[PDB]
């Protein structure tokens, strides 16, 4: 299944967008455990196509056209949204990040790997079949569907290194899915950014938050499978939403100094005091 492709994009008019991003700031300020869920829509503003948008991989395949890239994976820069998520984690306003993206931009943005579940894998990550050690490379490993890459493990092993890109049939990495599930169940606030939530089980994790009494925010230009469950629904460009959110929180979007891998989150930095809400 390729799900429902080419659904129309909706745009909240300016006054409604500004009110909703203020509401998003309120939910972030008032929640103790925030989880973000990202899909291909947070990388479109860096020149990587989505799957089901108007120019998505599947949408364009139906017209017998190839998807259009404005960059390579290697030369892609993290978006304002990617860098906003880095800062929210650094000041302790983001507990966990669940991504369906294989574009490798969360990792290369400097987002700590111990707070990231990459449910569908990472173009730049190969894993040793023998000892399960991961290598984050500066270039895409070159295979998809958990095939041998031609390189061997160098741990003090010679194990066969395979890509981490799931094929259609393949089940999700157990560690990442277990952590994504635990994080989603424990969150009082799940925020989805640039995902249609059409792929199971990735797309249902934000519901785990709702089922347990937490709130759900969906940010997406197209409608999503779970629109009916959202406490707040924002139809706008994620970069515009996240830059306005960061201005309300009084946080800067940090500079990206090129590809940087952070295995373990650093201690939390200071953040502005919270406004008096109502
Ligand atoms: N800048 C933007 N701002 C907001 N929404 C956007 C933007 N750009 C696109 N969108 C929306 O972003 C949404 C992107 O939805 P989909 O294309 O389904 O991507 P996924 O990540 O959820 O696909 C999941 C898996 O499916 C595959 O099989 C792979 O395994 C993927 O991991 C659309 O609804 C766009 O309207
Ligand atoms: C490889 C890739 C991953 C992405 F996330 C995005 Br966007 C784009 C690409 N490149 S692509 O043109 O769209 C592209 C798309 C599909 C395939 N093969 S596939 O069986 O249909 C497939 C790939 C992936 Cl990552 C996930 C699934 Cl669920 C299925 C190859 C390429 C290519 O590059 O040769
Ligand atoms: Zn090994």
């Amino acid at each position: 299944d390729k799900g429902k492709c080419g659904l129309p994009e909706i745009f909240d008019p300016p006054e409604e967008l500004e009110r909703k991003v203020w509401e998003l700031a309120r939910l972030v300020w008032q929640s103790s455990s925030v989880v973000f869920h990202t899909g291909a829509g947070i990388s479109t503003a860096s020149g990587i196509p989505d799957f089901r948008g108007p120019h998505g991989v599947w949408t364009m395949e139906e017209r017998g056209l190839a998807p259009k890239f404005d960059t390579t994976f290697e030369s892609a820069r993290p978006t304002q949204t990617h860098m906003a998520l880095v800062q929210l984690e650094r000041v302790g306003l983001l507990r966990f990040l669940v991504s369906q993206n294989v574009d490798g931009l969360h990792v290369r943005s400097g987002f700590p790997r111990d707070k990231l579940a990459e449910l569908h894998g990472n173009m730049f990550v190969e894993e040793c079949a023998k000892c399960k050690t991961q290598y984050v490379r500066d270039t895409v490993v070159g295979t998809m569907g958990l095939k041998a890459t031609g390189r061997l493990c160098t741990v003090a092993c010679r194990g066969e290194l395979r890509d981490t890109i799931l094929d259609w049939e393949d089940s999700l990495p157990d560690r990442d899915l277990a952590l994504a599930d635990e994080a989603s169940r424990n969150a009082d606030l799940s925020i989805t950014l640039g995902t249609s939530l059409q792929i199971r089980p990735s797309g249902n994790l934000p519901l785990a938050t709702k089922r347990r009494g937490g709130r759900l925010v969906i940010v997406n230009l197209q409608p999503t499978k779970h629109d009916r469950h959202a406490d707040l629904r924002i139809h706008g460009y994620v970069d515009e939403v996240m830059t306005r959110l960061m201005k309300h929180l009084g946080l800067e979007i940090p500079a990206w100094d090129g590809p940087r891998v952070l295995e373990r989150a650093l201690p939390p930095l200071p953040r502005p005091p919270t406004p008096k809400l109502e």
